[PDB]
């Protein structure tokens, strides 16, 4: 662990971690829903359709051994409230001992089969009951048609949402959660795997929604190291004068005008029998994002939004505490992050600098706000020396990706067609929505540099999502490599929080395949 | 259906140059294992180093001719490399004392060449063609391509090599004088020569388009571009028909009406069809986009970028339907029934022009809050796909300029598709190979639906939040397609051929080769 | 001939003040060796030290009067200096027991003084006349300047004497008291007599060009504007001729027809010709750019700094052109032919105006590609170049606020001056010099003449990359006149002052002082 | 404006002499910029390059 400096003695000098949340004291029960629920306790919220009536009425089909809310759950009372997307109600009633209990429904629309973001919205609707309600358990009847993968991502929203950070700030918290669904005993052992992602992803939360003062190069790495030695995982903090030695000359020029020395974090983890697969995971980790002298301060730039220019990183640590928990076999993971940070200062690198990378390439510096492909130019350098079988990125990388997918659907390119193919899977059963872009080869013509060995950034190419994977491309050489940009989905502005993007992704990709 | 003029010098129709020098070249496809003769005009041998990377150059065909067989010796060769692009020129006699012109372009060191590599193979056989007076071209193929890839290399060639003058007074080229015959020596040649006449047809339909496309919004407007649809349809035989303004209110084409409210052209909606021979086993229906010149409305084009004097594009895809709808009409496919739609208008700014904030209905019955009055394409492509499901077809393919945020997601190369159906976008796909006009599949994305959820209206035109514009306007264009297959093609991003300062005809290869390989 | 109304509120035709208070004012000039009388009004000298910065004021004349010349003593006279613009004013009584009132302004420590010099003096001057009602104003010129100077002196002292109340109703003059004669000492009063009048011509050319372009766009229209050229011309006894949309569609003028399509008046070709009655030996045309209002077109002046509300000044080629004409038939020069040209129209955004990227054809056959509606005078100038070398002169001299580019090259003081010929370009700084309305010549360069090559039209508009806009400009222009010697002033910077909130009517005496002085 | 190429200059070889006759250089241009250059032997069997611009 490094010493983080400091310009005055009121800056902090560690990121404030919570470990042990009140999600983890929850104990979660799976009943079949063949067998009738007990409401007698907390809160019980039905999840009800109404299939081809657009926007149809409630209707309980469930039996309820309790007479009070059977007759409240009656079709007469019921049908007064629709199953539009979203829509909820919960009464407060005594039963039929006489306990105070609080019943429910949350509308789940007309369509048989829920979306990823369809349950984001059932989850959403449920989170706000639990925010204003102070009882100890909560218990929720399936009334739908859910598959295992989605029902543990039921879990994890829940779970997620239902979490508030107040490590910056100077209800009660559920005890007990009931599930009743159709086949009970298949779905059980998804409730401990949704807590291990659950936290996964909040951790990367919490590294995301920390400021840059809070989590820079130095305050970053040292909890990346903390988390390694809690899981027991092997660890190495590349300081400036090894990433010298190795002639890391891109990601160097990057934090020259930081006033925090760069940071390379290297976290491994090797299983117990036979090594199989080789995987290296690198996250971009930018603490923030000025823009060096291509300062972001253009209208809808948006500088203060870039303390999550580490969600990469964020992600790949994510997945280093559920691959260490977890603790898959026959498989050695690498967990990598070049973590410095882009700042203004006599120090800083300029537009137009020739900078030569670590594998000998010499780069023209175009624009040093596209800082991020310099430090993941000499983190795949890295990578690939470690000889592995796949090379997985994720990063912030182009802003553009809010006008080709948005903000909900991340990007993958890469040169091999199987790990696309891996990572679409790992998609679709983590229900972290990725869509394939690909890489032009026509384009790669505009990086050709009139002075340096390859163009940072193409000065004409509006397609910088595409121009961007043509550079990183050049720093793969005989490694299948794919790459994740997160740009767009990273940041949740409605919510005003991190998403958490590529935690369970990224897992997926190391469990399954 | 004849212009109104505003000055008596405002042109009434577009001119269309329908017998193109291209269509006078003698084609002539020979077997390379009989030799090749070098006679008159010009020889180019196109020759690549598969595993040498900028190999030397190696000509393997026999030469009937013992002085050209002798300077094309590898000895002489030897000193010329093969990277791609480049290009060179031999001056000899040859037995008969005659002077001869021979060379080659060298086709780099991959064996297979992709759409991209062909073109700047083609792309050096055009420069060898310009400022040099030859009657004749002779290509000797050296390089290994399929039927698919001769053809792609004879309909590029045909199309660079064209040059547009219609629109040059006293500016014409002194010195055009193209060539007169066209020699092809490749192996297996009996396989290849069904491709000629296809290609040439292919040129025309995509070199038609562009001749569209090109025409200013002076010359190329609503009147008069549908009067060209009817000209063209009347040559090819297609049944034709011209829907006007009072059959468009009583459509109650309200969205597309609309758009041109603001323009002194009244609005057409070109209909043209063709029917097979036989029992139809597919019926389809092909939308194009016929925005004649798009000002933005009073949402004007005056950011910087917005690029306002290039919207005389913006009927490209109506271009790229009646590029498609020439080379049916002339290759005359089989068991198919197709139907090409374009709601042609023009956006201006005028007192008659409609403002943002507007509540139009569409023939659907959809109220639709205008919030961009920029965002018109999809306003007239909503009353043509109602129009096109009504007519019952199987499959409907809309092509248009719609969204220029897709030169930030798939740039100037690439089209992207948005569909709800598997089936039919994987046609598309399977089309965009064969045509060599590259597309790749964009997801419509259900979550951003609720953006488009309008206060007043049943539906907002714009999302207000997303900045996915082409997501988005493909989630305003589902919403008029309600039982039936349906796929969307933005080409706003490939339509232009900047470098070239031409348009591209981008569409219509892989429009036909969709209605051809069904 | 008639003005179109929108309401019956819209003006139809421009006020026009021909009886200024100025042209009641009689001027006498006197000779400073018969000493100086001080009677009535007031009595102003201007002083100047050279060497001294700042030295003291002396008068040196010889004053008639012995008591004023007791005041006048050096030892009164030291506590004030003669820094450039200072103005002080004395009261006392004559010899013969009546109140006058002497002052003075400072003319600095140059012996040569500038324009720019001349002007700040006589601004001083004109504050002592403003806000008092005196009958007489005496000047007493204790300085050295030449014929040209002295006439300078005269003409701005008028012009920013009179104020401009066309356009005032409810705040009108309530003090306004001009005077009514004005005296002059100074050595020479014999050679500076014939200068008198000559400035009085000279005053009225900037002051009427001055009253055109202050005049706003729904008054200065181009039906007004011509109906006031006929008027003048018929004053003046000089031939006019206004030509018509219908005889300028005979004529072909493409380009500047396609201008004015947006505007709801009609294009006006204003053409005056003065013929003197002995035998012509130079044939000139003057012609001026007549744009009523430039909104830029689709091209809408919208980004910052753009100045829509200045463009009503966009005529003030047009109206120096017309002031000239005043000039010319006023003194009647001899063995001269001169025409005086404007095409005449406004720019405006509508359903019938010209889009950005139409193609349209110039008088002379050339095709032009429009990339941009707001470069609309270099297009009616185009066809007012083409009709002025139909009439077979020896010099063409075109002025017009064409480019804003000459706000970062030359600014708002100095013109610039673009021509294919170095005896015209010469002819035009020197009577820049005489006339003392500072002009700069700029180069016409080649090398950016590729940038106009259209790729579909015979000619681009305007050049896509290249920023240096006042030439390319002068490029297009160029391509425009064949074979005779023309010369292009671009006076988008100085035609405005914005310190006065006022125009100059810069350009009238320029233009005169090449005609009378060829 | 644009005319063909006259090449005037007299060269000291056969081969190249028949190159640059004007028959042959007549199929090019003098457009300023352009430019063709062919690969040729000589009268002593040598690989030459001529050409204009
Ligand atoms: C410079 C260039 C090539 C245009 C680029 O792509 N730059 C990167 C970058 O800074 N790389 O280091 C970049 C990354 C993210 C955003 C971004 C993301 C979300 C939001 C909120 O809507 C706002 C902005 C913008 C830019
Ligand atoms: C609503 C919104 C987001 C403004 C929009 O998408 N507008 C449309 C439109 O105006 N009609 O659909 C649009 C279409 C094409 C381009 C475009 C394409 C290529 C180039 C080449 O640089 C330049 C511009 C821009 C805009
Ligand atoms: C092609 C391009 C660059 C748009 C152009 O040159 N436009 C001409 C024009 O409109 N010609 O018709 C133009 C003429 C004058 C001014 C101007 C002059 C002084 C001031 C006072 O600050 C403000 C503006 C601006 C523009
Ligand atoms: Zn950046
Ligand atoms: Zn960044
Ligand atoms: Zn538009
Ligand atoms: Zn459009
Ligand atoms: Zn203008
Ligand atoms: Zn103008």
């Amino acid at each position: 662990a490094s010493e983080v400096p400091q310009v005055v003695s009121l800056d902090p000098t560690s990121i404030p971690i919570e470990y042990n949340t009140p999600i983890h004291d929850i104990k979660v029960q799976v009943y079949d829903i063949k067998g009738g629920c007990n409401v007698e306790e907390g809160l019980t919220i039905f999840l009800v359709n109404n299939p081809g009536k657009e926007n149809g009425p409630v209707k309980i089909s469930s039996k309820v051994n309790d007479k009070q809310v059977s007759e409240f759950l009656k079709d007469e009372n019921m049908e007064k409230f629709n199953v539009k997307l979203g829509t909820s109600k919960h009464f407060y009633m005594f039963n039929d001992n006489k306990n105070s209990v609080a019943v429910g429904y949350v509308g789940c629309g007309s369509v048989a089969d829920l979306s990823e973001a369809d349950m984001k919205r059932v989850v959403l609707s449920l989170v706000t009951m639990l925010h204003d309600n102070k009882l100890s358990k909560l218990t929720v009847v399936f009334e739908i048609n859910v598959d295992k993968n989605l029902f543990r991502f039921f879990l994890e929203t829940l779970f997620y949402e239902y979490m508030t950070d107040e490590r910056f700030k100077s209800m009660e918290y559920i005890k007990h959660l009931g599930v009743y669904i159709n086949n009970a005993d298949t779905y059980k052992e998804e409730v401990e795997k949704a807590r291990v992602y659950y936290f996964g992803t909040y951790y990367a939360s919490q590294l995301i929604a920390a400021p840059s003062n809070y989590c820079n190069p130095v305050s970053l790495s040292n909890a990346a190291v903390e988390l390694a030695q809690k899981l027991n995982l092997e660890y190495k903090i590349l300081g400036v004068k090894e990433l010298e030695e190795l002639k890391m000359g891109a990601y160097l020029s990057v934090g020259k005008g930081s006033m925090y020395p760069n940071k390379f974090i290297h976290l491994t983890y090797k299983s117990k029998g036979d090594v199989k697969k080789k995987i290296a995971l690198v996250g971009k980790g930018i603490t923030f994002d000025s823009g060096g002298y291509n300062l972001k301060a253009a209208p809808g730039s948006m500088i203060d939004l870039m303390k999550f220019d580490m969600s990469g990183c964020a992600a790949v640590l994510g997945c280093a505490y559920c691959v260490g928990t977890l603790k898959p076999e026959n498989v050695e993971i690498h967990f990598l992050s070049a973590v410095c940070e882009n700042m203004v200062s006599k120090n800083s690198y300029r537009p137009g600098d020739i900078i030569t990378a670590s594998n000998g390439k010499t780069i023209e510096v175009g624009n040093t706000d596209a800082e991020g492909r310099l430090t993941l130019a000499d983190a795949l350098v890295y990578a690939e020396k470690l000889g592995v079988d796949y090379i997985v990125d994720i990063a912030t990388l182009t802003g553009a990706m809010l006008y080709s997918l948005g903000t909900s659907y991340a990007g993958v390119f890469g040169n091999n067609e199987e790990l696309i193919n891996k990572i679409l899977q790992s998609s679709k059963t983590s229900n972290e929505p990725v869509w394939w872009l690909p890489i032009i080869n026509e384009y790669r013509a505009t990086l050709n540099s009139k002075y340096a060995d390859i163009n940072q950034i193409s000065s004409s190419v509006k397609a910088s999502s595409i121009v961007a994977s043509l550079f990183l491309k050049e720093f793969v050489q005989n490694t299948a490599w794919a790459h994740i940009d997160i740009a767009g989905v990273s940041w949740n502005f409605k919510a005003r929080k991190p998403k958490g993007f590529g935690v369970r992704l990224l897992t997926e990709f190391v469990l399954n395949d």
